[PDB]
């Protein structure tokens, strides 16, 4: 079965898989379908620009090949902190955006795993006291994928062609979901 690391994402050698995987429709959500590898590489960067190191982009591996990426970014530049969306703020907060990539065959439970391994990461190596997502409502694979390691929604937002569903997973939460991070819930 699936057992994932990570590694924070190297832009010189890592465009051309990201670009591939931000370029099938099944990554429409991210907005990316039809960028240049210049553009990607702004993407990055801009995922990668806040002072703190917590944040960023990371590059997840299974048996020396690439398997997803997701992003760690901080709730106070993203949208969750326009005026008047109802995201209230807690020390610790860290946003996730998760890009699987475009390889289309898979074992069981992969995106769990994938899952998983992230959340792990932002508590226990980015030092998340919570997560904070908000995908777009009508993305109904992300929530189920929240569901599994325990994300709680709190409600929608509006943001300019978009209704977003925000949710929350504490560290507390987590662990009751998944068992310590031993399984799904």
């Amino acid at each position: 079965t699936y057992h994932f690391q990570s590694r924070r994402i190297d832009v010189d050698r890592d465009l051309e898989s990201v670009h591939r995987w931000l370029g099938h429709p099944k990554s429409h959500y991210w907005d990316m379908l039809n960028s240049s590898l210049a553009d990607v590489e702004k993407l990055i960067r801009d995922a990668g620009a806040d002072p703190d190191p917590r944040f960023g982009m990371r590059i997840g591996y299974f048996e020396g090949e690439r398997q997803f990426l997701f992003e760690l970014f901080n709730p106070l530049t993203s949208d969750l902190a326009r005026p008047g969306t109802g995201y209230v703020y807690e020390t610790g907060d860290i946003g996730m955006h998760l890009l699987v990539s475009s390889s289309e065959r898979r074992l069981p439970g992969f995106t769990g795993a994938v899952m998983l391994h992230i959340m792990r990461t932002a508590f226990f190596e980015a030092g998340a006291r919570r997560v904070v997502v908000e995908p777009d409502v009508r993305n109904a694979d992300v929530q189920r994928l929240n569901a599994a390691v325990g994300f709680r929604v709190a409600g929608d937002f509006p943001v300019p062609g978009k209704t977003a569903r925000l949710s929350y997973c504490t560290r507390e939460d987590f662990a009751r979901a998944t068992d310590n991070g031993r399984t799904l819930a």
